[PDB]
């Protein structure tokens, strides 16, 4: 049974669309495909759904880009749907607007800037090689459970100086953040609250131990960046370290599954990467354009008209990032990966002040993964008749990716 809310007075009937972000119509065919069903040639730039507590959805790339770039009009004070979950959410600095956001972002950038990420290339490569060597000779693997859920997790836990045995409990918390359980807004709110608390409980002793610490790990490094001349307060630190884990341990995992399903079905595209290593390197950003996974929100700061649509203060707008990179008004033949595509503009990492702090790390993980994968398993396919299973929410997920190849 689907929970519906009645539309508020300012939402006209002709803009209503029954879209469930947590269980999209057509999701069994794929997450991207399911969002693309929403983006029809004449569909309005903003539509309103009665599901998930009632909210807007931006349906075109130009709006998505603009909203992310405009924090004075579209605040991060709520970035999740339903509102109850968004109000429970306590991660830093994603809940902050400038100027409060800026010193926390500066602190994160001390650890995640491109020059720092470059130093990690060899470590990341070693991890990828070790995992791939476990199955390359075998001729098959279930890519989700044996690679995509393993590689980024080992990379990030190593970088954060945390034990690998914590991966399972952290993954469970992350799943309830990005796809909270429940069939009511209030239930999903409670699920998010519990997961967010679980994170805080995990990180609290780590913060206490690493304040003023001598560790070289990512957490010590970022934690000990001063905020306005003083140590970061406890409340902010909890949200900050939690966010690092949430993003670092999960988002790339999901991206890799979608990417690899496509590649498994497009041997010609894989062959291009194998034959031209620079095409692989220069083509990674096209993969980010094509396999967006985040759909999050902003809070309308003031009553306004935006793209011909009346919005009220407090309205939530969901931003399905896939609808920028895959917008046929921005990219011709948007569902094909064209490694030589010159314009790859997308909002896979969002835009504006919150534009993904981990984006250099994401790009490097994917680049290293492809290089080491193709070196050891040059050709591969999805098992005949296999059906991946898809999940939609604030971050998309996919499982059951059985690959097969002739060992080289
Ligand atoms: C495929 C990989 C990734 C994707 C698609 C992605 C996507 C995003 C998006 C869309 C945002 C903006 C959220 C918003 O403000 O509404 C974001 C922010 C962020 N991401 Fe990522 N991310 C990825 C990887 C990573 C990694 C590996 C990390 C490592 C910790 C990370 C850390 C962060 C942080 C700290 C923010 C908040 C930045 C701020 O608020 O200033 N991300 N990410
Ligand atoms: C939606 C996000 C991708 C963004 C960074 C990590 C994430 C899960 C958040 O909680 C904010
Ligand atoms: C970002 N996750």
């Amino acid at each position: 049974q689907k929970h519906r809310v009645a539309p508020p007075p300012h939402v006209p009937g002709h803009l209503i669309r029954e879209i469930d972000a947590y269980d999209l119509d057509g999701l069994e065919q794929g997450f991207h495909e399911a969002w693309k069903r929403v983006q029809q040639p004449d569909t309005p730039p903003l539509v309103w759904t009665p599901f998930t507590g009632g909210h807007w959805i931006a349906t075109r790339g130009t709006l998505i880009d603009e909203i992310y770039r405009s924090p004075e009009r579209f605040s991060s004070r709520v970035i999740w749907v339903p509102r109850e979950a968004g109000e429970a959410y306590d991660m830093v600095p994603t809940k902050l607007d400038p100027p409060e956001h800026t010193p926390y972002r500066k602190a994160i950038d001390k650890g995640l800037n491109l020059a720092e990420i470059r130093k990690l290339e060899d470590q990341i490569r070693t991890i990828a090689v070790e995992i791939i060597e476990g199955f390359a000779d075998r001729g098959h693997c279930e890519f989700g459970s044996e690679f995509s859920t393993v590689f980024p997790v080992r990379v990030f836990l190593a970088l954060a100086g945390l034990p690998v045995e914590d991966a399972t409990k952290l993954g469970l918390l992350a799943n309830e953040m990005t796809r909270p359980s429940g069939n009511t807004p209030e239930e999903q709110g409670r699920s998010l609250e519990a997961a967010n608390k679980g994170f805080f409980e995990y990180v609290a002793p780590i913060i206490a131990a690493r304040r003023g610490g001598s560790g070289t790990d990512l957490i010590t490094r970022i934690l000990n960046v001063e905020i306005d001349g003083k140590p970061m307060p406890d409340d902010r630190a909890l949200g900050l370290v939690s966010l690092l884990l949430l993003g670092g341990l999960n988002t790339v995992v999901n991206f890799l599954g979608f990417m690899m399903i496509y590649l498994s079905r497009h041997p010609e595209t894989v062959a291009e990467m194998r034959r031209e290593p620079l095409k692989l390197q220069r083509g990674v950003e096209e993969l980010f354009r094509r396999f967006a996974v985040v759909s999050d929100a902003r809070y309308v700061v003031s009553d306004m008209e935006f793209h011909g649509t009346m919005l009220k203060e407090g309205d939530l707008i969901l931003l399905p990032t896939a609808l920028h990179g895959l917008d046929d008004r921005h990219h011709d033949d948007p569902m094909t990966v064209d490694l030589s595509r010159r314009d790859v503009t997308h909002s896979t990492f969002a835009q504006g002040p919150h534009r993904c702090a981990g984006m250099h790390l994401a790009r490097l993980e994917v680049t290293v993964m492809l290089q080491e994968w193709l070196a050891r398993i040059p050709e591969f396919r999805l098992k005949d008749r296999a059906v991946p299973i898809y999940h939609s929410g604030i971050v998309a997920a996919v499982e059951n990716i059985p690959l097969e190849w002739e060992p080289q």
